[PDB]
C-alpha cells in the first residue's frame, strides 16, 4: 500500500504508525501489528495503531521515527505488512538452552536495532539469557555485534583510554575527577556517561550543571582531538543502539544477566576504539556486586572479554558500601567534584579513589612507572594541572571555564536530620539514601539531593546532624522527609 | 494530578494515555510510563504517550479504555504514576524455577487483568513457563485464578455439558453439529467459540453467517434457559480476561506452554459452570498435537486438571491430517453444517466425528446407556430433532429459522485446480490449504474459501478437479492462486 507520510506530534516510546480504519481494513492490518514502511533504499519498521485522525491515503508516523530515519511530511511511502522475524527461531533455541552461532546472534541484534523485534521478543530474549545464560564465545559475538550495528568513532590519537564503573553506588562522581587528571598526563580519554533513570544522579546529569552534555559523534571527535578528553552524554549518539533497548527490558524485570551486561559495557568501548579500559567494580552491601568473590569473577570475565575484542583490560574492585563523598544529587555532586578539582583538597573517599583509579590508567598508558601511578595522579591534582584540563573540557563543551563552584545553586528548601542517640555509625544504606534523594526530586531538579556530614565508622553524639535534604519544591521535601523517616538510612550503635 | 479526561479517536491496542509535554515534565512522566487513572470507584492503568493533541489540563485516553471502563469525556480524573507491580517479584521466582504459591499465582493474574503488567512483563512470565514449565498444582491454581478474575455465569440448568476441540484442523464445523444434537436430548450445552486468529474460519465466524454472534452474559443465560444451548462468541463477554492478554505473547513467540494452554482452555469452562466437558484432540501431521503419544499425554492432563476443578472431563483423540468435510471458510462451512442438519445427511468426516463426540456427551449426560451414544446421536440427527433445535438457536440468536442453506452466498470469483497426473491422493496439507483460504480473504470475507472434491485415498484420473478457490475480489484470488500453485496442497502417488 502507498500512502503519504504525515508527521505526528507524539512520543510513544515506540515507533507508532497510524493507519486509517478503512485503509487498514483493505490491508487486513490490525492494531499493534508490525508493518514495514519504505520509500527509497531507506525503510523503517513500525507498530500499527488505527486512528481516524489520519485520512484515507495517509500514514501517521510519530516523531520517534524521525530521530534515526529521515522522512519528509507529504512524502509518499509504501506501507506493507511484516511477517514474523526469522530471528525469533534463534531466540527460541536459546530459550531451549542451545548455544548460538555467531550468525544467529547477529540476526537477533540487527532485528533489535531495526525494530522488527519488539518488547515481547526482547523481554523473552533477555529472560532466556537470565535463565539459560551465555557462554564466553557467545558474549563476544554479541559484544562485537552490538557495536557493529551502531555508529563507531575513529580517533587518530593513541593510545585511547577508558574508565568504567558498573555502578550501583551513590554519588560516584569520581569519573569526572579521573578524566581531567588523565588527560593532563596527555593520554586520550573520551568518556560518554548516561543520564540517570533509576539513580539520583548520573555522570551526565552532573556534567550538565557546569557544561553542555549533548554532542555529535563528529563534534565529539573534534573535542577529543584538541582537549584530549571529553565528558559527554552517551544517549544522543548512536552507539550500541541494541544495548539501550535491551536495558528497558532489564530494568522492568529487575534482572541483569551477566553476559548481556558484560557485552553491553564493552560494546560501547569497542565502538569508540578504546584500547585500554579500566573497570571499577564497587563491591559491598547494597551494591550490584555484593561480594569480593563475585567481583573477582566479574573482573576475570571483563579482562577475558577484552582479549577477544583486542582490548587490554584491567579491573579494580572498590568499596560500594557507603555513598561516595558527602554529596548525593546532581547539583550537589557537581559542586563537590568541581571544588575538589579546583582546591585539590576534597573528601577522602572521593579523592583517594579518583587518584587511585586514575593511577591505574596512567600506568596502563605508559606515562608512569609501575607502582607510581597513584602518586603521579596526586601530584597532577595538587598541581592544579588537573583543574586546567577540566577548564579546557568545559570551554570545549561550551561551559563557562570562569565559573565558580561556590556559586552553583543548591536547593532552596532543606530539612536536616540529627542523630536520635549517641553512638558510632555502623552503616549507611544506599538504596534508602538514593530513594530519599529521588523523592526530593533528583535528577529532574538539579537543586535537590542529599548532603551527608557523616561517614561509616564515624563517632556520633546525640543531636549531631547526620544528613540534610535539599529540595527545590516544598511539596517534594515532605515526601522526601517522609521516606527518609521510614528508612532511617543511617545506623548508629 | 487532576485532569479532565478526553477521548481520542484512536485504537492503540493498549490503554494509551496522552499527556501534554508541559504537564508531563511537571509530573516527571515519560513516554510509555505506567500511570494509574482514577475517578471514584473507577480506576484504570495506562501507558503514557507524550502528545500535543491534548491541551494542558487534559489527559487523553484511547477508545480501548472505554470498553471496560465508564469514563465520560470532560470527566475530571486524577492521574498518578504507577510503580512497578509487586507481582514482578513472583515472575522472577518462576524465572528461577521455584514452584509458585497460589497467592503468588493469584497476584500475577490479577495484575495481568488489571493491566499493571504490560507486554514486557507478560512475555517474561510466558517465556519462563515455557522454559521452566508449570507444575500440576500450579496449573489448577492458575486456571482457577484466571476464572475468578473474570465474569462468571451461573446457569440454572444442570448438569451443564461442554465440548471443546483444541483444533488446528481445517474445516472443523463439527461443533455446530454437536451442540444441536446434544441439546435435543434435553441436555444443556452453552458453547462460546472464538473467531479465527490464525485459521481460515472460526466457529464464531460460521455462526455469524446465519445468526448474530455477539451477546451479553445476561442475554446468554436467558437463551440457554429456554433454548437449552447457544453458539455465541467468546470475545464479547469478559471471560477469563487473562487468557487473551497472555495469548498474544504466545502467538507472537509462536510457542504454547502446556501448562498455560490447559489453564487457558479450562479457565473458560470453569467460569461458565460446565460440569461435563468433552475435549477433542485432533492428532496428526500439521495439527497442534502431532502424535498420538503426545495427544494421549495431553488427555491425561486435561482429566486430572478436571478433578482438581471438580469437573468430569473426557477426552477423545481424533484424526486431523485431512481437513474435515470438504469445505474451508465461513460461508462455505455454514452451508455444509446447516445442510447436514436439515438433511440429516452429509460428508462422513463431519457426520461421524460429530455424532461420535455428541454421543460421548449424551452418555455423559445420562441421556444414553453406555455404548449407545453414537447410535442415539444419529437417531436425533436422522430424526431431524437436531435441525429443529438449531433453528431455536438461530432464532434466539436473531436469524431466520427459515433460511435455506443452499441460498447462502459464496464468492463470485472462483478458480479450480485439476489433477496434474493420474493416481491416488496420498495426503493433504491443512497448513497449505488454510493458507490458500486465507489468501482468498477468509475469514474477513465470508464468500472466500476453498472446496475440496477429494479426500485422501481417492483415485483420480488426470484432469479431475481437486479443489476450488472462492474469492470476493479478483486481486485476492489471484494471490491465492499463486500461493495454491506454489503450495501443491494435494499429493498423489
Amino acid at each position: 500500500m502507498k500512502a503519504k507520510i504525515r508527521i505526528l506530534d507524539m512520543f510513544s516510546g515506540r515507533y507508532t504508525v497510524l493507519i486509517n480504519e478503512e485503509d487498514a481494513k483493505e490491508a487486513k492490518l490490525h492494531p499493534d501489528d508490525l508493518v514495514k514502511i519504505e520509500a527509497g533504499k531507506k525503510a523503517v519498521y513500525g507498530s500499527v495503531a488505527l486512528s481516524n485522525l489520519v485520512g484515507k491515503g495517509e500514514v501517521g508516523i510519530s516523531r520517534d521515527v524521525l530521530d534515526l530515519h529521515n522522512f519528509s511530511e507529504g512524502e509518499t511511502v509504501s506501507v506493507i505488512p511484516a511477517g514474523t522475524p526469522e530471528s525469533v527461531r534463534y531466540i527460541k533455541k536459546k530459550m531451549h538452552g542451545e548455544k548460538l552461532r555467531k550468525v544467529e546472534i547477529e540476526a537477533i541484534v540487527r532485528d533489535i536495532v531495526d525494530r522488527k523485534l519488539r518488547d515481547i521478543e526482547i523481554s523473552s530474549f533477555v529472560t532466556a539469557l537470565e535463565i539459560n545464560g551465555l557462554d564466553m564465545d557467545e558474549i563476544a559475538a554479541l559484544t562485537i555485534a552490538m557495536a557493529e550495528t551502531g555508529d563507531m568513532l575513529d580517533i587518530d590519537r593513541k593510545p585511547i583510554m577508558d574508565v568504567h564503573s558498573i555502578g550501583g553506588v551513590p554519588g560516584n562522581k569520581t569519573n569526572i575527577l579521573v578524566v581531567p587528571i588523565v588527560a593532563a598526563a596527555g593520554l586520550t580519554i573520551p568518556k560518554t556517561s548516561s543520564r540517570a533513570i533509576t539513580s539520583a544522579a548520573g555522570t551526565a546529569d552532573v556534567v550538565e550543571v557546569f557544561a553542555d552534555v549533548s554532542f555529535s559523534l563528529d563534534e565529539i571527535k573534534r573535542i577529543v582531538e584538541k582537549v584530549g578528553a571529553c565528558l559527554v552524554w552517551g544517549g544522543a549518539l548512536n552507539l550500541a543502539p541494541a544495548d539501550d533497548i535491551t536495558i528497558k527490558a532489564e530494568r522492568a524485570l529487575s534482572i541483569d544477566p551477566t553476559g548481556l551486561m558484560l557485552a553491553s559495557i564493552m560494546s560501547k568501548k569497542y565502538a569508540m576504539g578504546s584500547q585500554y579500559v579500566l573497570i571499577d567494580i564497587p563491591t559491598g552491601k547494597g551494591v550490584k556486586v555484593e561480594t569480593v568473590e563475585e567481583a573477582r569473577s566479574l573482573a576475570r570475565d571483563f579482562i577475558e572479554l577484552g582479549k577477544r575484542l583486542g582490548q587490554y583490560v584491567e579491573v579494580a574492585i572498590t568499596y560500594g558500601g557507603q555513598p561516595i563523598g558527602h554529596t548525593v544529587g546532581p547539583a550537589l555532586e557537581a559542586r563537590e567534584a568541581l571544588s575538589a578539582l579546583m582546591t585539590g583538597k576534597g573528601p577522602g573517599s572521593l579523592i583517594e579513589k579518583a587518584t587511585g583509579l586514575a593511577g591505574i590508567l596512567l600506568e596502563m598508558g605508559g606515562v608512569a612507572p609501575a607502582g607510581t601511578g597513584k602518586k603521579m595522579a596526586k601530584e597532577i591534582l595538587e598541581s592544579g594541572k588537573a583543574w586546567e584540563k577540566m577548564k579546557e573540557i568545559i570551554e570545549a563543551q561550551g561551559g563557562d571555564p570562569n565559573i565558580k563552584p561556590e556559586e552553583i545553586p543548591i536547593g532552596d528548601k532543606t530539612y536536616t536530620f540529627t542523630a536520635a542517640t549517641s553512638g558510632y555509625v555502623t552503616a549507611i544504606d544506599n538504596r534508602a539514601i538514593t530513594a530519599i534523594a529521588r523523592a526530593a526530586g533528583a535528577p529532574e531538579d538539579k537543586g535537590a539531593g542529599i548532603e551527608l556530614y557523616v561517614k561509616v565508622g564515624e563517632k556520633v553524639k546525640e543531636g549531631d546532624p547526620l544528613f540534610t535534604i535539599h529540595a527545590e519544591h516544598e511539596a517534594r521535601l515532605d515526601q522526601a522527609i517522609v521516606l527518609a523517616r521510614r528508612t532511617e538510612p543511617i545506623r548508629i550503635e
